[PDB]
């Protein structure tokens, strides 16, 4: 693919004293000679990991890439959403969203085209 392993695990609460959020333990691993250099993890919120996911299909409407979700259909992405925000049924149902999102993450950081936009060539690595 493009050398570059990541896997979104666990939604834990980095916030404390009213408003709490959460992060992303992006665990992004590429021993190319591009960057990240000695792989790791890095720690951000959805509301910045949306960026993607949101422009991703603001590229087009119908063609070029119209699924959001991971490179293809896998269920998780479009099937019987019905909703449009986020919504949450249970406390393990933020952890379902964190595991399509490394699903999604791996296409846009497998090819150096697909991502596009020169946040997201950088965003499987932002930080804060």
């Amino acid at each position: 693919q493009f050398d570059l392993t990541v896997g979104i695990t666990d939604p834990e609460k980095i916030g404390d004293g009213m408003n709490a959020y959460v992060a992303y333990k992006v665990t992004t691993q590429t021993s190319l000679p591009l960057f990240r250099s000695k792989q790791f993890a890095v720690k951000r919120r959805f509301s910045d990991f949306l960026g993607l996911y949101e422009k991703l299909s603001e590229k087009h409407s119908q063609n070029g890439f119209i699924v959001p979700p991971p490179p293809e259909k896998s269920l998780i992405g479009m099937t019987k959403v019905k909703v449009g925000k986020e919504d949450s049924s249970s406390a393990e149902f933020l952890e379902k969203r964190r595991a399509a999102l490394e699903r999604y993450l791996q296409r846009i950081v497998n090819h150096p085209t697909m991502l596009q936009d020169p946040d997201v060539r950088e965003f499987l690595e932002k930080e804060e």
